[PDB]
């Protein structure tokens, strides 16, 4: 699975080991194994939620499988708990989209995971 | 609905209160809620488009419904006037991807839309 | 088609000619003109993968169509070919999210490709 955040929270407030605690974090939510696990994180951004610039976070979270209802209620109550816990941002401020990949369309290592 | 929009135009050259008339123009397009729209601005990026580093810009716009032939098309010509406004860039270097989120699929305050 | 790519090799590591490389190779992968050709490069990313902060790069490659199970395979290893050599990123260090578009979920120069 593979977990982008794009928020406007500045740099200098990402604290050290935030792209540890994610991995390992979604290796648990998810059950699968942390070298899978990609995290990314972009700070300092130019957005805008409602209207507002108050702190706020633009994420995705793709995986093939381990994507639907009840799991998607799952990830957001703990991303947005690690958002407004160690980013400041509020969770009513914060979109995440979920994907679930089929295999074939997933490249790695030259090919794919089919 | 969340709208990004990638550019190799600079940050100088992004307007006061775009963002802000990102924000208007996508809730009277939408049809949803002001409150609900998010925008983000990527400036200064290394693109290009056709093989030229003229002006260019891939955007998405994600949404939950209101996504469709007609539609998009509406959002294409909004957007691209926009961009040719505001940004100078030219309609035909701008690539826009819609996306009809599931209800389901997309995460917000510490749960998702189902 | 369009071609992104996140990663956390720095700037000066990302080779002249590099974008052009991409936007070349990619046509004569896809069979599309070299016109149509959108490429995006995003380096000096914080991210990790597997937990390791070593180079790697998170991508996609977005297509109206041309995407598919052996079309995917062939482009992961020319990407991941690519990337390696110019970029030193190892192949199992890159994830490619591969989208088949509809042409009505496409928009450019005031319209979608309906
Ligand atoms: O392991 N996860 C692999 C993976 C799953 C889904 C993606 O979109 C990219 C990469
Ligand atoms: C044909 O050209 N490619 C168009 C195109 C296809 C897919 C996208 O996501 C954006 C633009």
């Amino acid at each position: 699975p593979m977990f982008i955040v794009n928020t406007n929270v500045p740099r200098a407030s990402v604290p050290d080991g935030f792209l540890s605690e994610l991995t390992q974090q979604l290796a648990q939510a998810t059950g699968k194994p942390p070298q899978y696990i990609a995290v990314h994180v972009v700070p300092d951004q130019l957005m805008a939620f409602g209207g507002s610039s108050e702190p706020c976070a633009l994420c995705s979270l793709h995986s093939i499988g381990k994507i639907g209802g009840a799991q998607n209620r799952s990830y957001s109550k703990l991303l947005c708990g690690l958002l407004a816990e160690r980013l400041r941002i509020s969770p009513d401020r914060v979109y995440i989209n979920y994907y679930d990949m089929n295999a074939a369309n997933v490249g790695w290592n030259n090919s794919t995971f089919a």
